[PDB]
């Protein structure tokens, strides 16, 4: 259903809030774990949602987020390319909607998408040289051409999205965060992939595909 879907949505939008806000004692590795589990949040309603205002209030809420996040760590000289990057998505995600791309290139697309600018962000906080940092985006750069090239169905993507979620758990875990932190926030992003997946099998074309 998909008034119970987003009202899950923003559950899991104000749980994630919640826990961000509870930031006095957290590293500011696990600060960028939480604030980047919210940004894939938001943007994983914006797209079940598909609604002009919401698109802006929810860019509007994490560029918010990741704003005060930078504050806090110490990472204030970024904060203008990180809001270039997530605009950057928003506009993208917009522009693939309009373009009719599969809602599971889109939802692929964001959660690798928001992984990248994660796990980039860790890298910096951690000191890590210019060429590890490059190592890793060009590992990913690769594998989301392939991703998107690959992912053609809902079983697809649900297969894609595991395998990113486990490499992404190996990576942030090398960066030194608690393995099971990790594995707490990527099971609350894979719940909400698998949401959004949900929709469509009921959005209007689907349903002329079901019903004939
Ligand atoms: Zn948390
Ligand atoms: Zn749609
Ligand atoms: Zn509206
Ligand atoms: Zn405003
Ligand atoms: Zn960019
Ligand atoms: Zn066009
Ligand atoms: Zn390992």
């Amino acid at each position: 259903s998909k008034e119970e879907i987003l009202e899950q949505l923003e559950k899991m939008v104000e749980e994630a809030k919640e826990e961000l806000k509870k930031a006095k004692d957290k590293s500011p590795l696990e600060l960028i774990l939480e604030t980047l589990t919210l940004i894939t949040l938001l943007s994983l309603l914006a797209i079940a949602k598909e609604d002009e205002e919401t698109w802006k209030k929810l860019l509007e809420e994490a560029l918010e987020t990741a704003e005060e996040t930078l504050k806090l760590v110490g990472l204030e000289e970024l904060i203008e390319e990180v809001k270039k990057e997530i605009k950057e998505l928003f506009d993208e995600l917009k522009k693939m909607i309009k373009e009719g791309e599969s809602k599971e290139k889109i939802i692929i697309y964001n959660i690798l998408k928001n992984f990248e600018l994660e796990i980039l962000l860790a890298m910096i906080e951690k000191g890590e040289k210019e060429e590890e940092i490059e190592k890793y985006r060009k590992k990913w750069e690769e594998k989301l051409k392939k991703y998107l090239e690959e992912v053609k169905t809902k079983e697809e993507a649900l297969k894609i999205l595991e395998e990113i979620l486990k490499e992404r758990k190996e990576e942030l875990e090398k960066l030194g965060i608690s393995k099971e932190l990790v594995e707490k926030h990527l099971e609350r992003i894979k719940k909400a992939a698998e949401l959004v997946l949900s929709m469509g099998s009921l959005e209007s074309s689907g349903l002329e595909v079901l019903f004939q």
